[PDB]
């Protein structure tokens, strides 16, 4: 039985191959059929593309060596190329289903080391690709190259395997046939259909025609960490992906940096530097007692000292539930530090001066008295989390009746938006600080109200973004109509069949509508 | 006796003054005298600029209302004079020697909340200058204004100083009354010199004709520290500072990431993006034990990793002794990663095929026994640092007469190149781990040497900077002669009168070489 899966990189991983463009260039220039395919593979094993290709010298190096064995621009055909050259997604997803069914996987290329000024864009394909796999083996690293037997003998023993128990995926037959012979399964890959047909039948996993799959997730113990202390007893924990503008994800009520796991690789492969909080009184993030510790004044403070501490003068805020109030208080008090705005499901209502802010939140109420909350939502982590975090139609949810949890069950049923791996991350994390700092941020009305009233005479007209969630019952899409009369200039995005919790309800969506506003709005 | 100083920004701090445009606009466009100041000031404490100067409205509200005091381009006016607007150097070099010298310093400005397209200039402007001072009052932010008196008690208050403490600095005598009504000694600012004659005097404290200041350094706890999980048993710590293309510092033996203390908020300044390393085997990053662990192939391995990890494509390579050496070796085996490689003191040398490695290198032979060299070094860390971290001519230093430090004073003189304070960090770093891991990097020459004879046959050809230290005797400016054999387009730099510590020895020049590189070489 098969356990492991091999793919080759071009014409396999990236399409179209860059093989196949020394022919287009021979048919564009009308020169001699296959003289720009000879004079690349000249001298077989001794010639200039054998010594590339096992890393004796660099892309750079052999451009030259090419030019003779063609004895136009030899850069400019392969720079033209390589751009072109894009990742065989089909190819990619059924390497991912392979993966997650258990399968070791790995990409076998004949590559070279690229030392040209615009390396960057390959050096970006790599790594998108081999996040996705177990292994990456190189011919340039290896200094051995297919088809010679010994990097076979070495894809095996890194592999662990036998050969019987490897599927290997190639477009170029002869590089196809040491696999072979030493009992591999083996797909020579012409159209991609054909190829996952033939490796659907082999593995007995469906991988053609399949449902579509949910973003790339985030293993936590997989990223980088990042921790600022914003004042003696504050340090605020972040989790940090990406080059680019800097983008700062702010969760809400009792979420995680975690509650972004959809959105931080799609934001980071979309060229933006993420940053995604644990919001005070979360996580790794300080959690104070005192109730004054979470006015939005303060937290908005802090915020700002945390970009003065990083060096950043300016960051995009994206907020939810939360999160969203504090983003449209940082355009509103810091708009020279914010690029851009945008919340999920919380709409920028101005406070009323002639009326306290105590006069579908029955919620808020329950949360006042510090300490009855905590005790609730404290008593069962698993049982709290499997009840909140559920999709519109899975509704396991007054004050009064005494409780959040009342009439709701016991031992609740996973929702289909969470894995049991995924409630028992938030489970650890509320471990270590409980509600008491997260339920502080409904503590503060009297104070928000104060603050807010100093700011009732501005617009907001930075950029902003509003995103709907027509299935919110808390934070309902109609409370966002009067937002224009604040922020004329205001750009919408709206989530139908989506609950409170946007990210993980709705995540393809999320970022399909924060990258293209991102893109024409935040730089 | 004086215990405070107080700066405003516009014609104190930052030159030219936003309010002397007025005036060069109505000269420049041939209109009545004082036109544009008088449409500025209209409705005076009931006007759109004491609005705006409250927080009550933003400039991008005010605009239309400045318009109209008028009745060009108003935004056009202030978007060039607020470009134009550049920090006082000598005010702020002033401002940072009485803080020093025990001040509590502060800015106390009449601002407003910028939502320009273009206010991220100012938040630069803003940044820089307040790092250096304990507080930064606003107008806009605490709904209060100059001349008003509460502003002034506010400043007290906050100061927690009597007004007979304080020394306040203004460009206009109005916004000066108060304060000196309070009891404050007060310095009208027309031109800096004169100004600081009258500070220096009221101080006590020489602020004029001053020698050179060092470049700004960094307190550890404020600080954003970084931790990526490279592998099961091995994590990587680094400091992170700025926005900007990626800066990877990488420090030598026996090192650490404070070891660019002058140089991290100087590149974050230029405009990069600055990761400063623990090397492997050094400060919060792991320390495993065993030799191997620490050959360049892994240490490489391991720091294209830590690029994965991050969702880096590339970084800019700036490495120091074992660091710089490190450096090389990431160009010549994964050039797609480096955007630019610079080296301070370590030369590229290829590996001798025909020879041996091990055939002023009687510190390698040294320690090469482990726990020989461990033994010694770590018997008093505050006798190891203060001997081996000193200036060309402090020279404090074979290895037969058995040891480093065999004719070396118990209690070493304090070097002019750093504090007891900075010794002590370096203590206090070295307490977890010891030497082990740092003195593994010397105990690989054999693995290194096979390793690099992979590379002979290849070049280095993406921008490349060596930069020599005239007085450093392991490293000697003579062993990169013939470094451009292997490096054809390498960029150079020197440094006269440098010891081995370059980065301590000559922090500003240092910086002026590799801002000037980076700016032009490295995006
Ligand atoms: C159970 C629950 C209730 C409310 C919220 N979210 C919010 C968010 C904001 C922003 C609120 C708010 O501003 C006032 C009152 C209640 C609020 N509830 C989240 C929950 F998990
Ligand atoms: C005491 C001492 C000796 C040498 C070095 N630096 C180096 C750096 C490199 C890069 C070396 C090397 O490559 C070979 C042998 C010795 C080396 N010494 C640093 C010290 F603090």
């Amino acid at each position: 039985t098969l356990r492991a899966a091999v793919f080759d990189l071009d014409g396999v991983l990236a399409l179209p191959a860059v093989f196949g463009v020394l022919g287009r260039t021979e048919e564009a220039l009308a020169l001699p059929r296959g003289l720009l395919n000879d004079a690349f593979q000249k001298g077989g094993p001794e010639g200039a593309t054998t010594r590339l290709m096992k890393g004796e010298i660099t892309l750079s190096q052999w451009i030259p060596l090419m030019e003779e064995n063609c004895r136009f621009s030899i850069k400019e055909i392969f720079d033209k190329a390589i751009s072109a050259r894009k990742i065989n997604r089909p190819m990619l997803q059924a390497a991912l289903m392979l993966r997650k069914k258990g399968f070791t996987t790995a990409i076998l290329t004949n590559t070279w080391l690229d030392d040209r000024a615009e390396r960057d864009g390959l050096a970006q394909l790599m790594c998108e690709l081999k996040m996705h796999f177990d292994f990456l083996i190189e011919s340039c690293q290896v200094g051995m190259v297919k088809p010679e037997p010994q990097i076979y003998k070495f894809l095996l023993d890194t592999l662990k395997a036998s050969p019987s128990e490897v599927v290997f995926l190639d477009d170029i037959g002869a590089n196809l046939k040491p696999a072979r012979d030493l009992g591999m399964v083996t797909i020579l890959v012409q159209d991609t259909d054909t190829a996952l047909k033939e490796l659907e039948k082999v593995t007995g996993i469906q991988l053609l025609n399949t449902p579509a799959p949910l973003p790339t997730s985030c293993n936590p113990s997989d990223m980088s960490h990042g921790y600022v202390t914003v004042k003696p007893r504050v340090r605020l924990h972040f989790v940090e992906l990406g080059s680019g503008p800097a983008v700062c994800l702010c969760h809400g009520f009792p979420e995680s940096w975690y509650s972004w796991r959809y959105q931080i690789p799609a934001l980071a492969q979309a060229g933006y530097r993420v940053l995604a909080m644990d919001m005070k009184g979360y996580g790794e993030s300080s959690a104070p007692p005192e109730i004054e510790e979470y006015c939005m004044e303060v937290l908005c403070k802090e915020m700002v000292t945390f970009l003065d501490k990083l060096g950043l003068s300016q960051a995009v805020f994206i907020g939810h539930d939360w999160g969203g109030m504090l983003v449209w208080y940082m355009a509103l008090f810091y708009p020279e530090r914010v690029r851009a705005v945008a919340s999920l499901n919380t709409p920028f209502i101005p406070a009323n001066p002639n009326m306290s802010p105590l006069e579908v939140f029955d919620y808020q109420l329950y949360f006042q008295e510090p300490g009855v909350a905590e005790a609730e939502l404290e008593q069962n982590l698993s049982r709290t989390f499997k009840s909140l975090f559920r999709a519109s139609d899975e509704s396991v949810l007054v004050c009064e009746a005494g409780g959040l949890f009342v009439n709701s069950p016991e031992e609740p049923s996973l929702s289909r938006m969470v894995t049991e791996e995924e409630i028992q991350f938030y489970v650890q994390q509320f471990k270590k600080s409980g509600f008491r700092g997260p339920l502080n941020w409904y503590r503060n009305m009297e104070r928000n109200w104060k603050w807010a009233c100093k700011s009732l005479g501005r617009k907001i007209l930075i950029p902003a973004l509003m995103v709907t969630a027509e299935k919110d019952f808390v934070l309902v899409p109609q409370m966002s109509q009067h937002m224009e009369d604040w922020i004329p200039h205001l750009k919408r995005g709206h989530i139908e069949d989506c609950g409170h919790w946007t990210q993980m309800d709705k995540p393809t969506e999320v970022n399909q509508i924060l990258i293209k506003w991102l893109d024409s709005d935040a730089r």
